[PDB]
């Protein structure tokens, strides 16, 4: 799968990998995936708006090869959140989390296609 | 609403918000969506390529849970490159948007799925 | 098409320009479509993550109105690899690419969505 955190709170490096860490952790638990398979980013974008601010703000696109369902983008979504609250300090009322399928006809890795 | 905008063309913060504002402002009267569901994002990218060069460029990716169709595609298409040529100065040949439609099952805010 | 190269990995602007080029020369040859109408970037996300770690890694985007399919997939997966790894240094296995399919209706250009309809 890949995670992609977009969002226009500042922190450090080492802090963002933490909360990487910790949503790698989640997604591997609910989509029975190991971490080998996981891609993260925390992407820090200062001009980022929602509801026509720039208060702090989380948007999240996670793709996978199956596993995008309603009780897995449920769970994720609690725990992702729940993750980026924390570490980030973002409201709930302000993350987004689109879940995006990709079929493995469509997803190549080291050179070749996994379908 | 998601609004993408990536380019290589840099402008202060204050004027970047104006112009993402202007562009929120369009996507509402199109789509009939308030502000309060609308992201948007100016993304500074100054190894930007279009057409073989480095060239003052904006793609822009919309992804919407509905309101993806020719005729709102159509007008949006007009207004957020007008605006975009406007702010950014970037020719109208220079400007990509792409319109992704989302299940309503495949989006969640404030920890929760929008669908039922 | 559009072509998004996010990586951890560091290079001078020049080459990532050089870099860049080479893989439009490859989209081009497969899909067909000409340089004009591609978009391709070269994204530094220092904090790029794959497989639990910060090592060296490139995720490639590549989104096409058509010839998004397996022959073109596979010999773009190749292609775009073996650039990756001679112009970045990445190992084949930290490279990841996904394909988009998008429809004409769903991409303007100059202000007008492409095709006839």
């Amino acid at each position: 799968p890949c995670c992609e955190l977009i969002t226009n709170i500042s922190i450090p490096d080492d802090k963002a990998q933490n909360a990487l860490s910790e949503i790698e952790d989640a997604i591997s638990n609910v989509l029975g995936k190991p971490v080998a398979y996981i891609m993260s980013n925390y992407d820090y974008q200062k001009n980022l708006r929602f509801s026509g601010s720039n208060e702090g703000y989380c948007f999240v696109r996670l793709t996978s090869i199956g596993g995008i369902n309603r009780s897995n983008n449920s769970s994720l979504a609690d725990k992702i959140t729940k993750i980026l609250s924390n570490h980030l300090g973002v409201k709930p009322r302000r993350v987004y989390i689109e879940f995006r399928d990709c079929s493995a006809q469509n997803f190549a890795f080291s050179g070749s296609l996994f379908g």
